[PDB]
């Protein structure tokens, strides 16, 4: 309608408000934004992806995210895809990525938490869940998110990559898997350390554009870009960041309830009777989000200085909300 179109004017911008697009799209944010992103990039024409086939795949995919989960629903997927779309345009990365790589990073973002149950890998591992048994306690949710996303591409009416070459399907699949598995927070530190090393040896053209030699370097940046997009909520406007905070805290607190019922040890940050929503965000920004975005800012300087200023401002707002 007229409201959705106005909101989509900010499709290529960090200030896009995904909750508004959700309200104006019959509550199908992921389908909406994926279609918008794909048209915007000429990806359908480039990969001969049929419009019908693409829409059907996206609606089914959206349907497999759970609507009764506070945070890990289709809104978050849609947020990570849209933010990955903006990050792919950073001036410092101009013309560095093939269209297959661009295609893989946005697809990875869309499917990256599909069928999320609203509990963490640790919880699934400690309750001897079927998912943890299937996956041997290693990146349990992430392996599953990839398995569901690639499973939906198997049926004929839903295979959006059919017109890619065999070689292209193969290379995309390797990159996608790499990206979703990189969203597993137990790998954050190794990822952050490896990204710092890549900044140290950073090489550019006269145009202030990054020089990535081989595949290894390009996928290292995409891995990190998707991970930053996933941990991007504290970098968005404060009003958006606070909506995301309430949604994740709700999900974490419902996990502390499930744990207390089962008589398990309550995880302190998931404990609604003891944890501060305000301290949780400061600690999250100081030890995880800032160190990551600071390093990303260095890689693409000064393209992300605004995001970093906003992050610092949001961190200080949460700090002031602690007495
Ligand atoms: N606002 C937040 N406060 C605390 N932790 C967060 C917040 N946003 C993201 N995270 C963490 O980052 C992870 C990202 O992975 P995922 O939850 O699977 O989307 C979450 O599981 C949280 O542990
Ligand atoms: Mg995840
Ligand atoms: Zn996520």
């Amino acid at each position: 309608e007229d409201h959705l179109a106005k909101e989509l004017e900010d499709l290529n911008k960090w200030g896009l408000n995904i909750f508004n697009v959700a309200g104006y799209s019959h509550n199908r944010p992921l389908t909406c934004i994926m279609y918008a992103i794909f048209q915007e990039r000429d990806l359908l024409k480039t990969f001969r992806i049929s419009s019908d086939t693409f829409i059907t795949y996206m609606m089914t995919l959206e349907d497999h995210y759970h609507s009764d989960v506070a945070y890990h629903n289709s809104l978050h997927a849609a947020d990570v895809a849209q933010s990955t779309h903006v990050l792919l345009s950073t001036p410092a990365l101009d013309a560095v990525f093939t269209d297959l790589e661009i295609l893989a990073a946005i697809f990875a973002a869309a499917i990256h938490d599909v069928d999320h149950p609203g509990v963490s890998n640790q919880f699934l591992i400690n309750t001897n869940s079927e998912l943890a048994l299937m996956y041997n306690d290693e990146s349990v949710l992430e392996n599953h998110h990839l398995a569901v996303g690639f499973k939906l591409l198997q049926e004929e009416h839903c295979d959006i990559f059919m017109n890619l070459t065999k070689k292209q399907r193969q290379t995309l699949r390797k990159m996608v898997i790499d990206m979703v598995l990189a969203t597993d927070m137990s790998k954050h530190m190794s990822l952050l350390a490896d990204l710092k090393t890549m900044v140290e040896t950073k090489k550019v053209t006269s145009s202030g554009v990054l020089l990535l030699d081989n595949y290894t370097d390009r996928i290292q940046v995409l891995r990190n870009m998707v991970h930053c997009a996933d941990l991007s909520n504290p970098t968005k406007s404060l009003e958006l960041y606070r909506q995301w905070t309430d949604r994740i805290m709700e999900e974490f607190f419902q996990q502390g309830d499930k744990e207390r019922e089962r008589g398990m040890e309550i995880s302190p940050m998931c404990d609604k009777h003891t944890a501060s929503v305000e301290k949780s965000q400061v600690g999250f920004i100081d030890y995880i989000v800032h160190p990551l975005w600071e390093t990303w800012a260095d890689l693409v300087q000064p393209d992300a200085q605004d995001i970093l200023d906003t992050l610092e401002d949001n961190r200080n707002w949460y700090q002031s909300m602690i007495p």
